């Protein structure tokens, strides 16, 4: 809860430099991988992405938050982003832009206040910050120190209590608060639910994330304030496993990366003397169709389906394109 090194002209500059001709970052077809590879500097067009995306989205406007506290936070952001093969800044430009596709183009925006989706298109740039490719069962599991300190502290979500308090490190300096326009009540329900949202992507608390959203769901008059929060904590999860509503071609692309790290996991694993599960381990797998058949079948489609059924009709594209996905990778094992 500290200050940070100061974003500089020649940082904001270069950004905002970036073109993205024949882009459209609204679109549900819209292509990270082609976007990354149309230029040497892929680590500026994604923040340009990011930059485009909420300042045409007419939010940051409405609250308070100026052009240039907006970008100076994209890069305070992409600066405590690590060198790791999935869990880096490309996959949270990718959740806030997916999310954006949630709220205007499966028309989620009407069941949130404009402020809500202020605070999730935000809150999706923070959720994985300083993510070091480990999950919390590797820190647990193996008494890494930071695994030490949930043990003796009590909370076993190490990753997204670590990912919350540097988002609240970063928003400590008035130059990229983008939440410093906002007044009393306003400011405090803002930082509420963005650690909320946060804390809520633990896939540990996936289940209970997930009945809490569909029984809100069922009488929202009853308590809407539950249901608004509710509704933000499965946005934000919903973005977060949504590698598998793409395009075929991209969603093959995510598959891989994410693999990989699954992989070393297991190789540290190893080494520290632990029994892996054969899941993360390189000499218990072949190709990828049937884990991310399985993926499909044991998480996304089920939570996709409900949550649409439930009451988010607009994004019925979603499941649709899961189920498309799922049968080529079928075709894949059947050959
Ligand atoms: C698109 O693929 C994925 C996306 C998210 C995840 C996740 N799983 N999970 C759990 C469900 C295990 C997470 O906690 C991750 C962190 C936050 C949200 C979701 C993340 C896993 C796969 C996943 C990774 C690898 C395989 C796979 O095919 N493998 C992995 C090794 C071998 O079994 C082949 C399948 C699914
Ligand atoms: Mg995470
Ligand atoms: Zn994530």
């Amino acid at each position: 809860v500290k200050r940070v090194t100061a974003i500089t002209k020649v940082e904001r500059e270069a950004v905002l430099v970036c073109e993205l001709p024949s882009f459209d970052v609204t679109d549900v077809e819209f292509d990270l991988f082609r976007a990354r590879e149309s230029t040497d500097k892929p680590l500026d067009v994604a923040a340009a992405i990011a930059y485009r995306l909420l300042l045409g989205s007419g939010l940051p406007q409405k609250f308070g938050c100026s052009d240039e506290v907006l970008l100076n936070f994209i890069l305070q952001c992409r600066k405590k982003y690590r060198n790791v093969p999935y869990h880096n800044f490309y996959h949270v430009v990718d959740v806030c832009q997916t999310i954006h596709t949630f709220l205007y183009r499966g028309n989620v925006y009407e069941k949130l206040t404009e402020l809500e989706c202020f605070v999730l298109l935000i809150t999706a740039l923070v959720h994985d910050l300083d993510h070091m490719g480990l999950n919390n069962s590797f820190y647990l599991k193996t008494e890494s120190p930071l695994g030490i300190l949930s043990s003796a502290s009590g909370n076993t979500s190490v990753l997204e209590v670590h990912h919350c308090n540097l988002a609240v490190e970063i928003l400590s300096d008035p130059e990229s608060d983008v939440f410093d326009g906002l007044e009393g009540a306003e400011r405090t329900l803002a930082f509420r639910s963005m650690i909320d949202c946060v804390l809520a992507t633990d896939m540990a608390k996936h289940g209970s994330a997930l009945e809490a959203f569909l029984a809100s769901a069922a009488d929202q008059s009853s308590d809407e304030a539950a249901f608004h929060r509710m509704t933000m904590e499965i946005i934000l999860k919903a973005g977060d496993i949504s590698n598998v509503t793409k395009p075929f071609d991209i969603s093959r692309q995510w598959a891989m990366a994410v693999t990989e790290e699954f992989y070393r996991q297991g190789d540290m694993e190893k080494e520290r003397g632990v029994e892996v599960l054969p899941m993360f381990d390189r000499s218990k797998n072949m190709e990828l169709a049937k884990g991310q058949i399985g993926f499909i079948d044991f998480v996304a489609a089920p939570f996709f389906q409900k949550i649409v059924d439930a009451c988010l009709q607009g994004m019925q594209w979603t499941v649709d394109r899961i189920k498309s996905n799922r049968a080529q990778w079928e075709r894949v094992l059947e050959t």
